[PDB]
């Protein structure tokens, strides 16, 4: 059922990027609180990523999971294109990560579990999120994890979370999310991605050679899970099912 900008009351700016802007909004007749992401058609055409917005809508609208930010629908003004998303009251994991510096093993493995379930769901529907970052992770009213962005998501730039196979241009499958999950787990425990550098060029070879080191405070149980996930060879990477069954995850999930 088609919408309009006159059906909403726009509020606080939730986040701000170059693509567009995200605001808090409320539907006038139902008083429903939702996030209203605004996209401008002029840099949507200039970047020629009409596919992704079409794929973000097409994929995220039918995907339905407690750990996936729901897409309610969309519409477009004469000028810009407006997206109607679920509102996540407790904000991003990103800022939650820069305020706490790092996460403890319980909060970490809990996030990994919530992500695995959401990924085990997505994968069994032949969907690859590929772009798993903390900036795409939001928090629900109970503090649960919610995957948000699908603006690079398909069926089978910024490098820090991208696997060797993807950055070198090779054909990539649903195993690229297993790499991202490992990179994410690491960053949750340390506060910084395993392969971060000061240059795109250096980072590229950190990923390709798989060169990461553990600080001393990282437990052996975690070092094992991350090492299994960050294997250069996509076939050596565990299934999401054995990740859930991992001793460290099990002894430290909620
Ligand atoms: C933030 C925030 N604080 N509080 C109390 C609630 C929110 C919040 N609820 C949200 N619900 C849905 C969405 Cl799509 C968003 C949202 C908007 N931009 N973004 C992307 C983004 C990426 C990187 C940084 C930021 C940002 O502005 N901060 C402050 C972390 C944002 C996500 C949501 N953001």
């Amino acid at each position: 059922r088609q919408w309009a900008l006159e059906d909403f009351e726009i509020g606080r700016p939730l986040g701000k990027g170059k693509f567009g802007n995200v605001y808090l909004a409320r539907e006038k007749q139902s008083k429903f609180i939702l996030a209203l992401k605004v996209l401008f058609k002029a840099q949507l055409e200039k970047a020629g990523v009409e596919h992704q917005l079409r794929r973000e809508v097409e994929i995220q609208s039918h995907l339905r999971h407690p750990n996936i930010l729901r897409l309610y629908g969309y519409f477009h003004d004469a000028t810009r294109v407006y997206l109607i998303l679920e509102y996540a009251p407790l904000g991003t994991v990103y800022r939650e990560l820069q305020k706490l510096s790092k996460f403890d093993e319980q909060r970490t493995a809990t996030y990994i579990t919530e992500l695995a379930n959401a990924l085990s769901y997505c994968h069994s529907k032949r969907v690859i999120h590929r772009d798993i970052k903390p900036e795409n992770l939001l928090l629900g009213s109970a503090g649960e994890l919610k995957i948000a962005d699908f603006g690079w998501s398909v069926h089978a730039g910024t490098l820090d979370y991208l696997p060797p196979e993807m950055i070198e241009g090779r054909m990539h499958d649903e195993k690229v999310d297993l790499w991202s999950l490992g990179v994410l787990c690491y960053e949750f425990l340390v506060g910084k991605p395993p392969f971060e550098a000061n240059t795109y060029q250096e980072t590229y070879k950190r990923i390709s050679r798989v060169e990461f080191t553990f600080p001393d405070f990282v437990t052996e149980g975690a070092r094992d899970l991350i090492s299994r996930l960050l294997k250069h060879n996509p076939s050596q990477r565990p299934m999401l099912r054995e990740v859930l069954e991992h001793p460290w995850i099990t002894a430290n999930s909620s």
